[PDB]
Order: structure tokens, then C-alpha cells, then sequence
């Protein structure tokens, strides 16, 4: 599958005619360094059943903002340019996995 994009790329990922995980860290959020590795293992569980392209939040303001994306570690599922599901926060595999199970259904 994909990985780790910028700014220009995220665009060219999300506009993707299947889900498309974009992955939203930062480069000192304590939860989201801890939601980080908890998202390796939830990049693994499904790999290419799914994209997942994680970034560093800041690098890509363009549709960050307009999302609201400051909530961080944050989780927005797109395709053809369309967000379906966002998730924010420290969830557990057991209520991510379950939320986002309608696109890994």
C-alpha cells in the first residue's frame, strides 16, 4: 500500500478510488506518540486491504484546516477526494478497528 506523504501528495492520496487512512501525528503531540506505534500495529492488521499515509500535521496545512484537523493524533478515512469517516483522539484497536469497519468490512 501507501505510505508516509506531504503536503502536495496528500491531495494526490486522498483523491483515491478506495479508503485512504491519512494518518495525522505531529512532531510533539504526547498522545499521538503513543497513538503512533499503536497505528504501526493498526497499519499492519489490514495493510492493503487499506492505505494508510501518515503525516506530521503541520507540514500539511491544505485541508487540515478545513477539516478542523488540530484535534491530533487524528484519523481521517477518504476516497475519490471524500472524507467518509474521521476519528480523533487515542482510541484502542478494539474501538478504531470497530468504527472504521465500515470500510474494512
Amino acid at each position: 500500500a501507501t505510505m508516509t506523504l506531504t503536503d502536495a501528495n496528500f491531495q494526490q492520496a486522498i483523491q483515491g478510488d478506495g479508503p485512504v487512512l491519512v494518518d495525522f501525528w505531529a512532531a510533539w503531540c504526547g498522545p499521538c506518540r503513543m497513538m503512533a506505534p499503536v497505528l504501526e500495529e493498526f497499519a499492519e492488521a489490514h495493510a492493503d486491504k487499506v492505505t494508510v499515509a501518515k503525516l506530521n500535521v503541520d507540514e500539511n496545512p491544505e485541508t487540515t484546516s478545513q477539516f478542523g484537523i488540530m484535534s491530533i493524533p487524528t484519523l481521517i478515512l477518504f476516497k475519490g477526494g471524500e472524507p467518509v469517516k474521521q476519528l480523533i483522539g487515542y482510541q484502542p484497536k478494539e474501538q478504531l478497528e470497530a468504527q472504521l469497519a465500515d470500510v474494512l468490512q
